[PDB]
Order: C-alpha cells, then sequence, then structure tokens
C-alpha cells in the first residue's frame, strides 16, 4: 500500500495571512469572473461565469427556479440528472427559453440517450455526476461525447481527490474536473465505505497537478471544489487554494428558489435537503460500480437546513465578504488571489482564540 | 530506552483514497479468499478461507453454534481454550462431525495434553492465546508441536505489535502471527499495565517486517489483525494495510449464534460479552508470565453489546461494503487491494467533515 | 499561493521553562520599563513606560478615567478615535491637564484634520487603528505626518502578523508596530473573513523580522502584542516572545475606570464591552478598504465581562505574577527575559496535567 | 528567546511495547531495589530503597504514620518541612526510634538551624523543597551542608525540568535531583505563572543529561520523577524513562496512614489533600524568590481525594502491576527496564482504542 507524509486537512483549519493592499484594492474593483471549461494558454475559456458559484447536481437543489436565479447573479446551475431524461430536458429547455446559461448532470449509463436530449434542449455544459469519478466508466462516457460531438459539447467530470485522478480525467478529455469525496454536508460515504480525503488537501493536491499539466500541455483545465463549504470564508479559501469555481448544495438548498418545501421544526423555518445517496433520492447511478441498478446501501441522509431567504440577497452578502478578503490579500481577480494568497494551518487552540472568547456575548 | 519518530495511530484516523476503477471492478467479481497458514513462494496455503473473518478465542464468542455458522459463510472460529481440555475437544468434535473447518485455542502451559486431544478431535488449526506473545513460552510451545507433529499440525501464535516480535515468532515456526495488544473493545490492558500500540500502526509495522521476511526466506506468513474493529470499513483498512485476515470478538458477540444470553437493558436487546482477562472468564493462562495459576488483576471487563441478529445477514452486509470499497480502489482480490491501496491519516477536523454536519438528521 | 511548514499557535499552548535564578533575582528588583517608540542602537527611546501595559483604542475601554488611572500606574492609554475629532481632542486635553502621558488613535481617512487637533491637545503619541494595517493607506498616513511634523510626532501603526507586514510599516516610518489579527476577545474577523493568525506565532514571527531589521539598520522598532491576553501569564509569554508592550481591551474593560456601565447578569456584576467592529461601535474606518463610509458587515460583538474592581489593584496583582515568573527565568528586566526565556509548546494532555486534576477542589 | 523542536508530553500519551520475555521473567523474580543517593561508578549507593516509591514533602501526606508504613514496605517518606523545626525534628525522631529509614524536607532559608536539628533527630536524608530549584539559593544551601558535614549528610535538591537545571544542581553537589514543575494533582502553577513542562518530557530530558554527566564524571546521580502520577502504569513509565524513584502526593494522601481527616462527600468516603502552595498550607518557602516571607498568591488548591484504604494493600497491588509489566518488557530489575524499554507516543484516537469501547460495560 501507499502512505502519505502528512494527514489531510480541510477548510476550518485554515486562515489567510494578508499581503499588501494597494489603494486600488477596493471591493468594488474586484472582478469575480472565472473560466468554466478548458482552454489553450494565452486564450480565454469559451464559457466564463461572472461569479465562481455553481449549484449541486441534486434533486433538492438545482431545479428550474434555482437555475434562473443563479444564472441571473452570474453563476450556473447543473439541473439534476436523477430524473427521467424527458423531465430533465424539459427543465433545461424552460431555463434556456425563459439567454441564461444552464448546465445538466449526466450519468455513465444512459448517456447515449440523455446527452442528445440535453444538447437538443440547449444545455450549455454537462457534468458527469459520480461519487468516485476515477473510473473507466467516465473515460468511456467522455470518449463517446467527443466521438459524437467533438469539442462542441462541454462535459465536466470526476470527483477525484488527488493528482492521479485529475491526470486520468484530463487525458480522458474532461472540460473541467470536480474535486471532493465525502465532504458534503449530507454525505456519509466516509463513514460507510472509508473512502475520501479532507476537502482542502484534495483541492491543494489536484491544483498542483493541474498546474503541472498546464505547463506540460499548454491546456488549462478549470477545477471545481465540490462540497464542504460551511462558511462564506470557506469560499475564499477554496478559490485561494486554486479552485476556479465552487459547487455547493447546502448553501443553495436554504434559499427560497430551491425546489424543496419549507417546513417549521421547533419554531424555526427550515427547508428540506437530502443527499443523492439517500433512499429518498435513490440516485444509484452516482455510486454505480457496474453492479445492479439499485442503491446497495445509503451514502447520504435526509435532512433540514435553516431557511435563509432569497438567493440574490444571500449571494450578495457572501461575495461581499469574499471581495473584502481578496482586497486584504491584495487581489482584484481570482487568478491574482491564487497567486498572492498566503495560507496557514491553524492549531485548535488558535481556533478558539479566533472566535469571541472570555466574554458573554450580548 | 528506545523511542520512535512518530506516535502510533489506529483505524478511525485513516481513509482510503480511490484509485482507478476499471469496468471489471464490479463487487460481484471480488474474490475475498485469503491464506490462513504459511506457505512457500509460488505456492498456495494449505488452508484458504473464503472470507477474511475469524472469531475470537473467547468464552463469550466462539462456541459450537458460532463455529458452524461462520464456517458456513467461509470463515473459521477458534473454539475458546479457557475451559477443560475435554469440553473443548468435545466442541471441536461436534463441529467437525456436524466438513466445516474449525480452529482451537491453546495455552503455553497444558499444551502437551491439550494439543493431542484437539488434534484427535479434528481441529484444522490451533492458535496460542496470549496477550503478549513475544515470549520464550510461545517458542517452547511451537517447538514441542513441531517436535511431535512436524508440519502436520498448524499453529498460530503471538500477538506482537512490531517487527521484532513478528521475527521472533516467525523463526520459532508459527504458521500465522496475530497482531495487537490492548485494542480489544473489552480490554483495559493499556490502562492497567501501560503496554500496547495503536492497532493500525501495529499492523503496518508487522506487515512491513513480514514482507521483508518473505523476500529473505521465500516463506509467506499470513498475519491477523486482532481486535479494535468497530466499523465495517475498519475491516477494509486492516486488509489494505496488509493483514490477511481479521479476528473479531465484539462483532460476533452481537449475533444470535454467540454462546451468550440475550438481555434487555433499557428497552434495548443486548448480548453478554466479556473479556478473557475479566474475573468472569478467569483466563489467567492468556496473561501468564510464569507466575501463580491465577489472574493477578483484571485486564478485561464484563459488558453488554447490542444484539444484531443472525451472523449470515450481518456478515453479508459487512462484506458488501468491503467489496464495494475494494472496487473503488480498483481491486478484485485482497492481495490486489494490499498492493493498490492509497492510505492517508485524517485530521480531527477532517473527521468532523466526514460525517453528516451542519444539518439536523431526520 | 504560499504555504507554511507549521500551523500557527497561541498563548494557551506555551509554557516557560525556568533558567537559573541568582540571589539577586528578587521580584522587588525587577524593572518593568519598556520603550514605546523607535530609537537608534546604543540609545534610549524618547518615551519609556514604567510598565508594559497599554489600553486598547476602543470606545468601551480608553476614556479619560482609564487614561489617568493607567498613566498613574506607569502605562499609557490610547484614547479611542471612533468619535468626533473635537470630542477626542477634548479627552486628550483633559488628561494632559489633569503630567500624565496619553496616546490617541487615528484613522487613515481624516488624519489631515484629526492629527493637528490631537497634537494641539497634547497627545504624546498617536496610533493608526486598523484591523489590517498592511496597506498603502497606512504608508500614506505616516508619510503625511512625517511630511508635516518630521520626527516630532510619534505614530504607531499596523496590525500585521508576519515579517513582510512589519518590514513594510517599518520602511514606511512607523515609530512602533502593532501585532495581531483576530485574537481579540470580542473579535469574529477570523470567522467572518477567514484572515488572521495565532497571536503567539504572529508575535514570534514579527519579532524575528524586527531583530533582523535592527541589525540591518541600527534602528530598534518596539512592537506591541495586541489582543488575545486572557490570563496574567499570557502577558509574561508575550513579553518573553519579544513584544515590548501589550495592548489589552477585555483586561481593562472589567475595571471601575472603564467608561462603560456596570450591569448585573444572573447575580454577577458585569461591565459592558463591545468590539469596534460591532454595530454598536460602528468604527468602519478600522476596517476601511477604500469603500463606502459604513460597516459592510460586523466583525465584532457586543458583550459583558466580569467586573474586577479598580485598575490599580488588578494591575498590581497581575504584574506581581509577571515579576515572579521573570525571577524564575533569571530576568530582572524585559530585555533580559526576552534573551533568557526558554519557551516550549505544550500537548493538550500536558495542558490537562497543568491544572488541578483527579481531585475535587474544595 | 530559545525554542524547541517538539512540544512537551506527559504520561497519558505513552505506552510500552513489549520485548522478549524469557522463562525467568516471572513477577516474583523482579527486584525493585533502587539507589537513593549518588555514588561512584562500579559501586553501590549508600542508601538503597526496596521499592522505588517515596511520599511527598507535604503536610497532608508525610506524617509519622505515613513514614513508618512506607518504610515498612521498602520506601521512604520525607517528613514535611512546612512546620516548626522543633515539631519536624520530633516527627523524625519518633520514626527513627519507633530501624526505619526516614527523610525530611528543608528550605533555602532556615537551613542553618533546621539541618542540625534534623541530623540530630536521626534523619537519613534531606531534600530541599522548592517549586523551582534552578537557583543560587539551592546551591548556597547545599554548599553550607557540604561545608559543615562533608558527605556525611545526604541532601536531595531541585525540581528542574531540563538538562541545564540538572547540571547546575549536580555541580552544586546534590545527592539526588527531583524532576517536575506543575504536574502535581493539586498544583496550578502552570496556570498562575505559566512555567513548567510535561512531566514525561522533563524526565526524559533530565535523564539524558544525567547519563552524560555519569559518563563524564563517573558519578551516578539518582533522579526522582515528582508529581503527575495518576495510574499505576504511570509508575512503570516514569521508571522506564530513567527515573530511579518516584515521589507521590495524591497516591499516598488517599491512604489510612495519611495525616488528614476522612470526610464523606456525596456518599463517598474521601480524605483531605491540599497543596503546599495553597492558603491552607502557606508554605511560602517553597516558592521563595528572595521576597517577603509570605505567599504572594496561591499556586495550589485545597481538595478531596478518594479514600483507598491501607498503604500496604494498595502499594502491593500497584507494584504487582509494575512487576508484571516489567516482565512483559523482559526486565527483572529497574536498570534492566530502563535499558530494554521501548516507549512510544500514542495518538488521541489510539487512546480511545486503548480503553473499553463500543460496548456497554456491565
Ligand atoms: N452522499 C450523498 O448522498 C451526496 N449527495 C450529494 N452529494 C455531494 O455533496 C455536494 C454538496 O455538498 P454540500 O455543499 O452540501 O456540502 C454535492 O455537490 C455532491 O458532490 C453527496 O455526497
Ligand atoms: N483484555 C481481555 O480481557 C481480552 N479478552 C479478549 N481480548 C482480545 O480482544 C480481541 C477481541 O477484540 P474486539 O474484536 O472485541 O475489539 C480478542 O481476539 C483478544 O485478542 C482481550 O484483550
Ligand atoms: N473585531 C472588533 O470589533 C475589535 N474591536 C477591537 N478589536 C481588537 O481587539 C483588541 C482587544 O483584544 P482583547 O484584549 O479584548 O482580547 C483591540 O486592541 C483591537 O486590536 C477588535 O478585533
Ligand atoms: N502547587 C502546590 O501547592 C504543590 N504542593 C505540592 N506540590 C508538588 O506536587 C507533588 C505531588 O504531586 P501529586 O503526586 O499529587 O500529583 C509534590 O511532591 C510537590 O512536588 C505542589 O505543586
Ligand atoms: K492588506
Ligand atoms: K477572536
Ligand atoms: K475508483
Ligand atoms: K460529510
Ligand atoms: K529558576
Ligand atoms: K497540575
Ligand atoms: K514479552
Ligand atoms: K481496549
Amino acid at each position: 500500500a501507499k502512505y502519505y507524509n502528512e494527514p489531510c486537512h480541510t477548510f476550518n483549519e485554515y486562515l489567510l495571512i494578508p499581503g499588501l493592499s494597494t489603494v486600488d484594492c477596493i471591493p468594488s474593483n474586484v472582478n469575480l469572473s472565472t473560466p468554466l471549461v478548458k482552454f489553450q494558454k494565452g486564450q480565454q475559456s469559451e464559457i466564463n461565469l461572472k461569479i465562481p458559484l455553481v449549484s449541486a447536481i441534486m434533486q433538492s437543489v438545482s431545479g428550474e427556479k434555482m437555475a434562473i436565479a443563479l444564472a441571473r447573479e452570474g453563476g450556473i446551475s447543473f439541473i439534476f440528472g436523477s430524473q427521467s431524461i424527458e423531465s430533465q430536458a424539459a427543465m433545461v429547455h424552460a431555463v434556456k427559453n425563459f439567454r441564461y446559461l444552464v448546465g445538466a448532470g449526466i450519468n455513465t449509463r444512459d448517456f447515449r440517450e440523455r446527452v442528445p436530449a440535453l444538447v437538443e434542449a440547449g444545455a450549455d455544459v454537462l457534468c458527469i455526476d459520480s461519487s468516485d469519478g476515477f473510473s473507466e466508466w467516465q473515460k468511456i462516457t467522455i470518449g463517446w461525447i467527443r466521438e459524437k460531438y467533438g469539442d462542441k459539447v462541454k462535459v465536466g467530470a470526476g470527483n477525484i481527490v488527488d493528482g492521479e485522478g485529475f491526470r486520468y480525467l484530463a487525458d480522458a478529455g474532461a472540460d473541467f474536473i470536480k474535486i471532493g469525496i465525502g465532504g458534503g454536508s449530507i454525505c456519509i460515504t466516509r463513514e460507510q465505505k472509508g473512502i475520501g480525503r479532507g476537502q482542502a488537501t484534495a483541492v491543494i493536491d489536484v491544483v498542483a497537478e493541474r498546474n503541472k499539466y498546464f505547463e506540460e500541455t499548454g491546456i488549462y483545465i478549470p477545477v471545481c471544489s465540490d462540497g464542504g463549504i460551511v462558511y462564506d470564508y470557506h469560499m475564499t479559501l477554496a478559490l485561494a487554494m486554486g479552485a476556479d469555481f465552487i459547487m455547493l448544495g447546502r448553501y443553495f438548498a436554504r434559499f427560497e428558489e430551491s425546489p424543496t418545501r419549507k417546513v417549521t421544526i421547533n419554531g424555526s423555518v427550515m427547508k428540506e435537503y437530502w443527499g443523492e445517496g439517500s433512499s429518498r433520492a435513490r440516485n444509484w447511478q452516482r455510486y454505480d460500480l457496474g453492479g445492479k441498478q439499485k442503491l446497495s446501501f445509503e451514502e447520504g441522509v435526509d435532512s433540514y437546513v435553516p431557511y435563509a431567504g432569497k438567493l440574490k440577497d444571500n449571494v450578495e452578502a457572501s461575495l461581499n465578504k469574499v471581495k473584502s478578503t481578496m482586497c486584504n490579500c491584495g487581489a482584484l481577480t481570482i487568478p491574482q488571489l491564487q497567486s498572492k494568497a498566503k495560507i496557514t494551518l491553524v492549531s485548535s487552540v488558535s481556533i478558539v482564540e479566533g472566535g469571541a472568547h472570555d466574554v458573554i456575548v450580548k
């Protein structure tokens, strides 16, 4: 077996150490644009978001209302694929003809039928939805798409957590690669199967490989930090570590625009939020290992998250914090932040010092 | 004194990082066979289990019903030796003539009488039951067996936690070596005597020495990770780290087939489970240091574990998780897993991220 | 991005290992004098405090009564600047003509008007109040002061946490540099923006750079450990690590002399204490990044701290502990302590051993 | 200031890894004898205990009854010195003429009068009682004793935690050196003054220096691990790390023979136990830094410990565990253990695995 020199870590263990802020480092001057799909050195991506936030490929998150609301704010939603091809295509079509950008998730089994339907519906980009994307199944799926559409259809892939996985999907032809296994708020894969890696360590490792790949091939492949975002500053950390954009489930599930019902639990207004690996969703394709067309066991839970209001207001508040921090770090663009960021791990005692302490908060 | 560069760790601190899964990496294609006794390079062990699980040499675990039920599923039980030679021989005989495989535990004191009786009863393999097997007492016991039976009788030995201990028992002639001191769920040896080592670190260290020994002698000695298995994924980790099979007490004590009584504690159906070092068992031979034929002090406790039902159903569920994970890692056999596994330590904060978080589980 | 070899740590994780105590190492012989502003090698600072304690630039801490009481004991207060120029100047004037030393906080926006008013009022030293002082805004402010007053006006600056930040402000001309981001008892910046560093690590790193700067230029720049002091021994640690003086908010807010109201909360007499970044204070200048003249979001909280009595009695008790420890370390002056101190990190288990344990405290 | 490469650790973080146990490694063959005072290479100490346990120099521990009971079992008590010279001398005299060995604590102030009185009373050995023994005060005290009695009077000294402190007291002429600052169960020095070091790290460091000193001078100076012993296995660890004997307070305070009252607290029979640094004891000499003859502030607490019965029965039970472990490690004497011991640090997760887990203890 192979071992590592250091244990993996995640977001709550890090802090950014401010660099020089020039007079032009004003939050209003910060440009949050970011590339969504791979491109050649010196050029621009064919698809650039205005903000680095994308909603998860989940039944309880990316519906028509979410896609429209997020697209309006500059991001993009990936309409969930854990539904019939016909219904998913209809959702994509409704968003495209509500021009707002919209993505759609696909699986490694019915892609020969689902892809044509989604392309026809007007999807701008696709993304294979898999817990563990380091597989020949994803290579086959991407290969078929390239075979039939060449570079006309953009397809994201994976969910790998190290350089090897990234390299495999990059060579396979993925337009962007998703990072993360087990970090999701409603995910229990790490406790059920024992696979995964701290989200931050995964991003840092994959980004290092992505940059080597870029120097070697001249091809820049955007990577997405998927799952584990709890606080707004976690967004800034993920971007600083090298992620081009961030995929979130819980963050968006709390909004009015999520397709779930609002429910009151103990005097608190909540919203339903469940994992694709829960018996409720039954998205067996996401965990498919060539076995029976059913969920062998649960890898996600059914839950409630606090209702946070409208997406627009929340996204605005979150990004204002991101932009402010970027200015503390002397960055006016995401690439600048990724270059200038000074990132340190924090001891548990330092964490205690970071919050309010030795006072009774009024 | 001698010190080490790193502290010891155990199962809960590790995770497997998935490798490439090929289209043939289907759970149904996974072969869980594993060698039980030492063999020569290029050859097969004289005894191979169909599944890598064996039940502990304990009064509250390995009785006749357990031995039959586990043998039926592909594993093997080691009938406890903390009972009269006559009664233990009778249990072995009943299992053999219920052909199901069955093992039997022996001690370093009455082996001249117990061994012949067990061989006569039809035991397929024996195993010295000792907390600390790094001793001349075990070497003497193994030597006597070899003297009287040559290689016809198979005897496991030890419970060592480092390369030195393994080497000693290997040279002594043990057919397989058991790893672990203090990791047992009902064991308090580490708190009473201050001896022991994290189970994972022990397995990793012993396996390293076992592989060097193999290259040096051409003799492959199977090793057993004994104790400390709490979750099903711990089984996968132990195997990935190099263990050929796993010995469990608590895991099996919870089943209908364990020889203990079912008792209701606070509306919950439980089963009795006690350590061999508890006053209830009085297995002083297991902790014998050439002193009086009595337990100097307790090193185990008397307890209750949740009733889990039938062994067959539980073992099936556990191994389905093991096989699934092996497929994520690209392995269809245990040796493949041990070769391909990528194993990382996990920070405490990463552990929190691994479970459900920031949601109210419904 | 840039990463570090070790995670940051803070006060609770350290202990001093006693050195040789000579017969002259008596608490009564300890000299707690310390320089407040930069000076040339071989010379003395133009301003030396008798004790290394200064009160925070906060509405809930440094008012007229506090400034007089602390000055009387040998320290100095920095009258808060989060108020009109006229009212702040009046406070400074009242203290100066109550001669007691007194400081005053300024911001990077209205300094052209505030500075003249404060100098006119008789302020002995000024200090830019900023969460993140690594900025051109501070350089511009210091430059203007030097332009108009040369070296006649002393101005402290910053709140940096590493060598780079220190170097920038030193070259900018600051008379003393303040260390610390996010360690304040009422501060939640690290949780809102994700920026900061463990206070101890920050002091140690900045001090190392300060000493290199001294050897290079012959100019000694005093540094201040600002925020995070919870226990009296934390003061000793900060000084031993290299800090010349310590800035405290919570510590002083608990005293009779703080400008806040005493309130009873659950039978306990408390005092109000709030952060400059709370909606109550609205000190937006402290977090200004060239944006709108308002607080974008809260970075501090409103709270209550236990009433501790008169400043004189408390400061006497605190410093008696500091002097005693200095004697255990064989130091009769702060520079001696900084030279002789032996400082070690402490494991969490060692921390448990440090307090009373395994006994019921009567 | 000076820093260290690793943080300090203490007893609960360590475990012994068993070595080879020969047939002669029987608990009954273990010799627990140990030297109390320094001697020349190749020779024997003038005072050897039969067991490596000594009672603390405390009012609530070492009275006449304790001294007699412990001496009977092979150890020695150091009659507390925080009382009049006359009364302490009377206690020593009573023990000597009850021949049982007995020690007596002295301080760095009234030694010119206390020492003669104690020698006259028949004390076999003396020991300076100080929290921080790295001082000229101890050197002066030892020097006076040597001046007046030469090598006829044996005097222990210190309480240092590193090689430097040991070296100083060794050169000063101490017959044995005590290790430890802040580890005491009733001690809060580390929380009041911020000085100290993990007990295990202190012992390990001092022992290393002691062994170098021995090679350099041919003089073997016994060292004592003082404070922090919570479990019986902690005794084994301290000895394995190099300590010749162990000083305990809490351990003995629980016995019938301790001079304190038995009190019932919540249906549990307890015994009073307080630190010498508590207002109850007022042992200001122990924390004397040449200041006023009074306790500047408390460094110890007043408490209750569980009543454990008679010393004889408890000491027998404790040492049976020590002897058993020594046999697991292949040692029949303390020097053998110190040579053969294999000591590892243990992760927090490994600690959890070490106790009973995942079972309901009946
Ligand atoms: N285990 C599951 O059932 C599951 N369902 C969805 N997800 C993952 O968790 C991410 C959302 O994480 P989060 O933003 O809620 O923390 C999704 O984008 C997807 O990668 C899951 O891990
Ligand atoms: N301390 C004891 O009394 C004791 N009794 C049995 N055992 C050990 O603990 C193992 C079972 O551990 P576990 O599967 O319950 O965690 C047994 O195989 C044996 O090695 C014990 O450590
Ligand atoms: N976040 C806030 O609102 C805030 N207000 C004041 N402070 C900082 O916290 C310090 C006082 O910290 P403390 O002594 O209360 O721990 C001040 O000197 C200042 O640097 C703050 O961080
Ligand atoms: N702080 C105190 O008041 C105090 N009083 C006694 N002691 C120390 O603590 C030791 C006893 O520790 P323990 O065996 O109770 O853990 C004594 O031998 C002495 O070195 C103290 O630290
Ligand atoms: K900055
Ligand atoms: K804070
Ligand atoms: K895989
Ligand atoms: K999770
Ligand atoms: K000292
Ligand atoms: K303590
Ligand atoms: K042994
Ligand atoms: K255990």
